[PDB]
C-alpha cells in the first residue's frame, strides 16, 4: 500500500508555487491511486530569508512531517512525501537513515544541496539540505546519513566549492549523461533505497528535442529508474519542488509527466 503525506507549509521556500505544485501533485496522485494524503502544515509567502530564520520559522512542519514520516516508515507500506520544497527532507532522512541504516538515499537533483552556513553564497536552505543530513552541520533535526550511502543523481554544474564538499564527504555524483537505470541500480548494490527528487534535475522544455543533447535528465530517464528499483527494496519516495501556479494549464501538463514517471514503483506498490 501507499501512505501519502503532504506538505504545505512553508519550509524556507524562495519560489511562489511550490505549495501549490505540492498540493497539484498530491491531488492527482490521490485521484489515479484511490489515496487521500495527510496534509501537514500552513501556507505562508515565499521570502528570500536567511537559512539561521527561515530554519526556526519552518520548526512545527518540520517536526509534524518527521512524526508522520516515522508512523509510515514503522509500517509495511511506501511512503510517499509531496513535499514543496527539498527543505522538507531535513527531517524525514534522519529518520530514514534511523530506521534503514542501510538505505542508500538517491538525490536526484540538478543541484547538490551540499551547502554549509560556512560555504552557502546565497543562505538559502534549500541548498543545504544533504549536507545537513549527512551531519556536515546541524539543523536541529538530527543527521545520521552516511555519505558513502548519498548517491547525487542529475546533478551538473556544481560550484567548485560545494563540489569538493562533497567529494571530501565520499557522496557520489552520476550527472545526467550518465544516469542511465542500470548505472543508478549499480550504485545501490544490496541496499534498500530512498529516491528525492527535485524535479530541477529535469531538461527544460521542448519536450523530446530530438536533436539536441540535453543538459538535464529527460523524463525517460527518471521512469527506468523507478523501473529498475524491485518493489521490495524501495522504501519511500519524496517527489519536490513543482513550481506551478494552482489551477494552471502547467501544472496540469507538469502533473501528467509526474505521474507517468513514478508509475512504475507506485503501481507496484498499489498492487
Ligand atoms: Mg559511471
Ligand atoms: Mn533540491
Ligand atoms: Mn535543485
Amino acid at each position: 500500500m501507499i501512505d501519502l503525506i503532504v506538505s504545505q507549509g512553508r519550509v524556507a521556500d524562495r519560489a511562489a508555487w511550490m505549495i501549490e505544485g505540492a498540493a497539484r501533485t498530491a491531488r492527482a496522485l490521490e485521484e489515479r491511486y484511490g489515496l487521500k494524503g495527510h496534509y501537514v502544515g500552513e501556507p505562508a509567502p515565499h521570502a528570500d530569508d536567511d537559512w539561521s530564520v527561515a530554519l526556526p520559522q519552518a520548526r512545527e512542519t518540520l517536526v509534524a512531517v518527521r512524526e508522520a514520516a516515522t508512523e509510515s516508515i514503522k509500517g509495511d507500506n511506501l511512503t510517499v512525501l509531496v513535499n514543496n520544497t527539498c527543505s522538507v527532507s531535513l527531517a524525514t532522512l534522519p529518520v530514514v537513515a534511523r530506521e534503514h541504516p542501510d538505505a542508500v538515499v538517491l538525490y536526484i537533483d540538478g543541484h547538490g544541496d551540499f551547502n554549509t552556513p560556512e560555504t552557502t553564497d546565497t543562505g538559502y536552505l534549500g541548498g543545504m539540505v544533504l549536507s545537513g543530513a549527512c551531519g556536515l552541520w546541524d539543523s536541529g533535526h538530527g543527521a545520521g546519513l552516511r555519505p558513502e550511502q548519498a548517491v547525487l543523481v542529475g546533478s551538473r554544474d556544481i560550484d567548485e566549492g560545494e563540489r569538493e564538499l562533497i567529494r571530501k564527504a565520499g557522496v557520489r555524483v552520476i550527472p545526467p549523461g550518465e544516469a542511465t537505470a542500470q548505472a543508478v541500480l549499480d550504485a545501490v548494490k544490496d541496499a534498500p533505497v530512498w529516491i528525492h527528487i527535485d524535479w530541477d534535475v529535469l531538461e527544460p522544455g521542448s519536450i523530446p528535442a530530438d536533436y539536441t543533447v540535453p543538459d538535464g535528465m529527460l523524463p525517460a530517464q527518471i521512469r527506468a529508474v523507478f523501473e529498475a528499483i524491485p518493489a521490495e527494496r524501495l522504501i519511500g519516495v519524496e517527489l519536490a519542488e513543482l513550481n506551478a501556479p494552482a489551477d494552471s494549464e502547467r501544472a496540469e501538463q507538469a502533473v501528467a509527466v509526474i505521474l507517468d514517471m513514478v508509475a512504475p514503483a507506485f503501481d507496484a506498490a498499489a498492487a
